[PDB]
């Protein structure tokens, strides 16, 4: 089971695609909900995501059918299409997924943030970094629900530097576009969701605390945080969860005026990656870094909750640390950082000491030695 949120608000979930094209926005929204008696949200909602996962894992696409048998009915504890909780403006997080992932795979994070009074927009990237994604070729195809699928691109070693950089820039543009979509919905701009879902987007009018915007992401999504900050000042701070720094251009490092928090796993990180994080530092800039003891790269994603301990440790989905323990530290330290740099009037400063890595399961800074 994916954990329920720790905060006082019930959580709703819906999907939004606007426009319907491969250049439109596609996001999964998590939000404080009025009601708590809706059906739970289906975790991986289409067979083609399992096909995509199988391709990303380097197996026959019939392994996709096996993944679908094992995981196709799994839900996540968010109330599907629940009405938005009225009478309060919510801060906004835009969330960026890792390589081989897609919008639905970081619900443990999105649900927890929503349970504390955030609206969370988990973008699905169309840069061919997702295992799978879909869109509609035109207006007619969207009407009848005729989906065109786009699968993960495999690169030759010669393509690595250039294509990863083109992708992180598209990813940043996609984060900015998702922000502008939500801000126009907050105004009251009519938007026809290309998905025919029973969630009226009119509810989101006057619901966003328009100054209180952050960008969060894991791995490739962590590089997306940094690219997005350097290009879009509407984002006030960023949290990079075990960032994979390789995609970033040389130019970005000196160009991030916003506060930036690095939350790392113990076992993923390596000197070339840490050196790149340290290039983001300057005396005039707010930077924090903590490492979760006993954690692996996939501790930030929902697949850490999808299996048992033995199989989990084997497939590097789990580390030596308990998965609920690790995600609680990452989510609580995130909340304290967001309260500080968004200026929230909540009680998230109870976790200020986790920003400094002051906990038995935290390392301040990094365990990685560089030069
Ligand atoms: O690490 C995994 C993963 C998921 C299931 C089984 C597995 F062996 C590995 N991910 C899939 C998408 C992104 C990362
Ligand atoms: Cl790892
Ligand atoms: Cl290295
Ligand atoms: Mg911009």
């Amino acid at each position: 089971k994916i954990p329920r949120g720790n905060g006082p608000y019930s959580v709703g979930c819906t999907d939004l695609m606007f426009d319907h094209t491969n250049k439109g926005t596609f996001l999964r929204l998590y939000y404080p909900s009025q009601d708590n008696d809706r059906l739970d949200t289906l975790w991986i909602p289409n067979k083609e995501y399992f096909w995509g996962l199988s391709k990303f894992l380097g197996t026959h696409w019939l392994m996709g059918n096996i993944l679908r048998l094992l995981f196709g009915s799994m839900t996540t504890p968010a109330n599907w299409n629940s009405p938005l909780r009225p009478g309060e403006k919510y801060p906004l997080v835009v969330f960026s997924h890792g390589l081989g992932a897609f919008r639905t795979l970081y619900s443990a994070i999105g649900i927890d943030l929503a349970s504390h009074g955030f609206i969370v927009a988990a973008v699905e990237h169309r840069d061919r970094s997702a295992s799978a994604t879909y869109y509609f070729k035109d207006q007619s195809a969207a009407e009848i629900g005729d989906k065109s699928w786009l699968y993960l691109r495999t690169l030759k070693q010669e393509e690595e530097t250039h294509i990863r950089n083109e992708q992180v820039r598209q990813r940043a543009k996609e984060c900015s576009q998702a922000l502008s979509l939500i801000l126009d919905i907050d105004h009251g701009k009519p938007v026809k969701n290309a998905l025919d879902l029973k969630f009226d987007m009119e509810q989101l009018k006057d619901s966003i605390d328009r100054e209180k915007i952050a960008v969060i992401g894991h791995s490739f999504g962590g590089a997306t945080v940094i690219q997005t900050l350097s290009e879009d000042q509407r984002f006030r701070c960023g949290i990079a969860l075990d960032a994979w720094m390789f995609p970033l251009g040389d130019e970005v490092y000196s160009r991030i005026p916003q506060p930036l928090f690095f939350i790392n796993s113990e076992y993923f990180q390596y000197p070339a990656n840490i050196i790149k994080m340290k290039k983001c530092y300057s005396p005039d800039k707010e930077r924090k870094m903590i490492t979760i003891r006993g954690s692996v790269h996939q501790n930030f994603a929902d697949f850490t909750f999808a299996t048992g301990k033995i199989i989990g440790h084997m497939l590097k989905l789990k580390g030596d640390i308990d998965s609920n323990v690790a995600i609680d530290l990452s989510n609580k330290a995130s909340l304290a950082f967001l309260q500080k740099h968004l200026g929230l009037h909540k009680d998230f400063d109870q976790w200020d000491c986790l920003i400094e890595g002051d906990d038995e399961n935290l390392i301040p800074g990094t365990n990685i030695n560089t030069t």
